[PDB]
């Protein structure tokens, strides 16, 4: 493992993906368990649920995102999504489905009327939080991944697919797998206009 | 201390600390590299790169903790307020420095006009960008050595906050952030069983 700052630095979008991993699969689940114990949440609530997708479960989640696009959008937009959809996603190795549990936020909002239009806010926030740890971690050990948010179109399919709780509200989508190219160019904004110190 | 753990590390080791104190284990131009780092690199939807941070140290940093207790103040009655202002002087307002977490509405604003099948979406993603920036300096802020605790005084000081630095007023204030040395440890972390909360098919 890199240090925290030189893992969070090498941390970027990958498209180019494949389906292959340096690691054992029980080592993906370990990334998925340390994110799970350690991000925080607000009042320790424990909101995020977090769903790993192989093999054939992962080539199944990009089928679903498929079939949803293709009742939404006309047919040769629809064959150009696929080509795409099936060249970058669903050639990696596995997808990290993030939820959001609707209870938990719901119960918080019920027992602590004061803070209750924070909540959804503040899940949210746990959500990526879990999202950047495990997006590090992901590409620390040598995959490729991306961030995609093909929810809310998919999501009941999804829970049913997996018979998933229906209050798992589904939040993103990070397909992974071992890179074949490099990322591309990002532009920074000046951090003088971004960050101010005061003494 | 200075030397950084691995990524997984540094993550195990933060935690929430209250008893802080005033005193660095780092260099302010550090601190400051921290911040930076973080922006730098941490996502944002579209690259739009909306997070603003702000750093306050010394007399800027108890300024801010002072503008929570004059908050609290008016809306905390009498022999209750006594007990918030030493919770606040004792666990916030004595460490060494506080980060401020904004979120630029006028790039939220412009990702909504520019992109208008989008537009709903950019104020959650900007929140979510937020968020990760929190953890990020979060982490590093405890691996170099201070505690630190999240805070959310917001929306009762944002006004006063921008009036008192001359702050943009798109800038949303998200979170507060104050940090220093610890002087205790942290407590008791209930954990869920990990298998309610991740499932994995094949
Ligand atoms: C909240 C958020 C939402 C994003 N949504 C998408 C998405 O739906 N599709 C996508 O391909 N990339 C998405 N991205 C990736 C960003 O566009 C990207 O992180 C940014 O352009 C910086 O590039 P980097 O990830 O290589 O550092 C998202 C990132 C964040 C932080
Ligand atoms: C979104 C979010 C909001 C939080 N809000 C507060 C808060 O306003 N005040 C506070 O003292 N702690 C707050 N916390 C800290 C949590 O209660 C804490 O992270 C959780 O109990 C786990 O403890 P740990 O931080 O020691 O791992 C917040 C954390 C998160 C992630
Ligand atoms: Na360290």
């Amino acid at each position: 493992e890199r240090t925290f700052s030189e893992a969070l630095k090498n941390r970027r979008t990958y498209y180019s993906i494949t389906d292959q991993s340096p690691i054992p699969d029980q080592e993906i689940e370990c990334i998925i368990n340390l994110a799970v114990r350690h991000v925080p949440s607000a009042f320790n609530s424990q909101s995020t649920r977090v769903v790993l997708l192989l093999g054939k479960s992962h080539k199944k989640l990009w089928n679903i995102v498929k079939d949803a696009l293709r009742k939404i959008v006309p047919g040769e937009a629809f064959a150009k999504t696929e080509e795409k959809i099936d060249n970058s996603f669903a050639c990696g190795y596995g997808t990290v489905l993030f939820f959001e549990d609707q209870k938990v936020v719901k119960g918080l909002q019920e027992a602590f009327p004061s803070y209750q239009e924070n909540f959804p806010g503040w899940s949210l926030q746990t959500s990526a939080m879990h999202q950047l740890a495990v997006w590090v971690m992901l590409e620390d050990v040598g995959f490729g991944a991306s961030l995609q948010h093909y929810n809310p179109l998919i999501d009941d399919e999804v829970r049913r697919a997996w018979n998933l709780p229906a209050h798992w509200h589904l939040i993103a989508e990070m397909p992974f797998g071992v890179p074949v190219n490099k990322p591309g160019e990002k532009e920074f904004q000046p951090l003088e206009e971004r960050i101010k110190v005061f003494k």
